[PDB]
């Protein structure tokens, strides 16, 4: 059958296409710029890309642009998201894009299910942290707007887009699933540095401005995540939002896993404002596992796959 994947040039999108191709789907991968060799080379190099992968130019800002790509699809995987005035440059596009792709799905008449990649930023952005988050939990928009932490506009954009999308999904018998990853970490097929690896390997690179997100962190392996995407597309019992997250630990525990694996790097021992009495916040993937889905990887796997791919590509120095 034929499935569309938006944001195929990205870290999650390209890995998902790979997996969908390996499982024997015919894939329509969407990109904003098909002439960009540094993004399409990696797509066109995937197994079965010659016979089962087609490329489609589309942009979330352009109303109707996903129309033709989606027409004749049985499934859509909406992974793409827009990345000075955030309210209009990021927020509105994301919501409109989202609706735009369900409109395009309905216009298509052939889509049986739409799977949206959401964000942990839709779940736990509030001032007080619960010890365990689940799918009934939603982020606090007034806290986002009033405090404006790093990435606030992506918290707000994805929360609003997913809620706007659920409205539409119930209205129009559009059968909609959402998957909520926490920090996605793993090897990758792209030659640019995955954004979430800038955050995950921050203990190594010393990028302080990324610590807050891993102070109390949650993690999922890219391959577990893509599988979860396909599983949920297929498994017709699937309903609702699904958290996809395999590990949680505070930054001390992360950094401590890393030091032991990577003596080679200058991985600090203590972090500002972080007691060992800091509780870890877990994202419960019970709803997903109760369906039957199983996680195949470990925190160690994630960061090994990551650091190995990053050095191989010259994105990380081999030591400090
Ligand atoms: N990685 C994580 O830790 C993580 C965790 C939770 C949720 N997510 C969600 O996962 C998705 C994938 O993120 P990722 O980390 O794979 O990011 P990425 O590698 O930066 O990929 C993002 C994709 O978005 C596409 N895109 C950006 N602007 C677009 C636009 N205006 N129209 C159409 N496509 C556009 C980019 O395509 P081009 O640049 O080719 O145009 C790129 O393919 C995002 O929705 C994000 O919110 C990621
Ligand atoms: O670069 C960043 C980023 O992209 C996101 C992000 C968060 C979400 O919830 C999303 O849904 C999303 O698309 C992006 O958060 C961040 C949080 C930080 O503390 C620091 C960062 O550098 C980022
Ligand atoms: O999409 C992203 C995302 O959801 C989160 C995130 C992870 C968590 O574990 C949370 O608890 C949380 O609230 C947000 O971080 C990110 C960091 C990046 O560099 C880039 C991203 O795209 C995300």
């Amino acid at each position: 059958e034929t499935v569309c994947v938006t944001g195929a040039s990205g870290f999650i999108g390209s890995w998902l296409v790979m997996r969908l191709l390996e499982r024997g789907y015919t894939v329509r991968a969407t990109v904003r710029d098909p002439t960009n060799v540094k993004k399409v080379k990696h797509l066109l190099d995937l197994p079965k890309a010659e016979t089962h992968l087609t490329l489609w130019k589309a942009d979330l800002a352009d109303e109707g642009s996903f129309d033709e790509a989606i027409k004749g699809c049985t499934g859509v995987f909406h992974v793409a998201t827009p990345m000075k005035d955030p309210e209009n440059e990021v927020i509105k596009p994301t919501i409109e894009g989202m609706l735009g792709i369900m409109k395009s799905c309905a216009a298509a008449k052939t889509v049986r299910r739409l799977v949206f990649t959401s964000s942990a930023g839709t779940v736990n952005i509030q001032e007080h942290q619960l010890p365990v988050y689940d799918e009934s939990c939603w982020s606090d928009m007034e806290f986002c707007r009033a405090k404006k932490m790093t990435a606030w506009m992506y918290f707000v954009s994805k929360t609003l887009a997913e809620q706007a999308a659920w409205k539409y999904a119930k209205e129009n018998n559009i059968d909609f699933i959402t998957i909520i990853p926490t920090l996605v970490v793993g090897p990758f097929i792209m030659s640019s540095m995955p954004p979430s690896l800038i955050t995950a390997l921050s203990p190594i690179t010393g990028n302080e401005a990324h610590y807050s997100i891993i102070r109390q962190g949650q993690f999922v392996h890219l391959d577990d995540l893509c599988n979860a995407h396909i599983y949920l597309f297929e498994n017709p019992k699937a309903e609702g939002r699904y958290i996809c997250s395999s590990h949680d630990c505070i930054i001390l525990d992360l950094a401590k896993m890393l030091r032991e694996k990577y003596p080679e790097y200058n991985i600090p021992t203590e972090f500002k404002g972080v007691d060992e009495n800091l509780k870890s916040v877990c994202f419960s993937s019970k709803k997903l596992t109760d369906l039957g889905f199983e996680f195949k990887y470990s925190l160690e796997d994630m960061f090994t796959g990551a650091v190995d791919t990053c050095r191989a590509k010259g994105l990380l120095p081999p030591s400090h």
